[PDB]
């Protein structure tokens, strides 16, 4: 599995049926028709630096790795009776500074997209266990419009240094992902999946209605990172995203 023709989203299904699923994830959402949820509670986020761990190159993408062994680093509020706790963030970009995200917003894509997850802590036993449940993982996923620079990711860029090409991984610690977030947490939220193999349907998005910004060469810096281990030739992660999928009879809630 990849991005490209020959292992790329629409050959997924080709090995993982559930490709073809009615819970899919990304999805396009369409404004108009979301439905006003007055039960939908304001998302609260209380994040512990001490909890980032590591930075690392997993080929596809890169992974911002959280310790996870208590509630130190908690997701509550939203559509949520129990409290999720944070593992791990990272991103979705496209070959193009322009195109780039994954869930789209009455039918245009962003330039990128920041997903923050974590797992029902309060059901489960470990991330493993949760990862496949209908209620295992919430992510938060926040859209990215190309245009100023955001100096909230700088700690982030330079750690990509050390990260380079697959399987290098390195400390990265201290670090509030919350300083990520927009500032104001007015959401969309709807039931979906992981966005690439094993793609299980154990996902409950919260969709931030505020974009981040980030810059072109912000964007190229992530674009500049390789799939291949160290010594082999080089090759871009031109790109990590996938496209929107039939919603399918789900309905798409709006906390506003
Ligand atoms: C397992 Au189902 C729409
Ligand atoms: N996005 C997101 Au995930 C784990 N396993
Ligand atoms: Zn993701």
């Amino acid at each position: 599995w990849g991005y490209d023709d020959k292992n790329g989203p629409e050959q997924w299904s080709k090995l993982y049926p559930i490709a073809n699923g009615n819970n899919q994830s990304p999805v396009d959402i369409k404004t108009s028709e979301t439905k006003h949820d007055t039960s939908l509670k304001p998302i609260s986020v209380s994040y512990n630096p001490a909890t980032a761990k590591e930075i690392i190159n997993v080929g596809h993408s890169f992974h911002v790795n959280f310790e996870d062994n208590d509630n130190r680093s908690v997701l509550k509020g939203g559509p949520f009776s129990d409290s999720y706790r944070l593992f791990q963030f990272h991103f979705h970009w496209g070959s193009t500074n322009e195109h780039g995200s994954e869930h789209t917003v009455d039918g245009v894509k962003y330039s990128a997209e920041l997903h923050v997850a974590h797992w029902n802590s309060a059901k489960y036993s470990s991330l493993a266990e949760a990862a496949s449940k209908a209620d295992g993982l919430a992510v938060i996923g926040v859209l990215m419009k190309v245009g100023e620079a955001n100096p909230k990711l700088q700690k982030v860029l330079d750690a990509l240094q050390a990260i380079k090409t697959k399987g290098k991984r390195a400390p990265f610690t201290n670090f509030d992902p919350s300083t990520l977030l927009p500032s104001s947490l007015d959401f969309w939220t709807y039931p979906g999946s992981l966005t690439h193999p094993p793609l299980y349907e154990s996902v409950t998005w919260i969709i931030c209605k505020e974009s981040i910004s980030v810059s072109s060469e912000q964007l190229a810096q992530f674009r500049s990172l390789l799939s291949n281990v160290e010594g082999d030739n080089a090759v871009p992660m031109q790109h990590n995203n996938r496209p929107t999928q039939p919603l399918k009879g789900r309905t798409v809630r709006a906390s506003f």
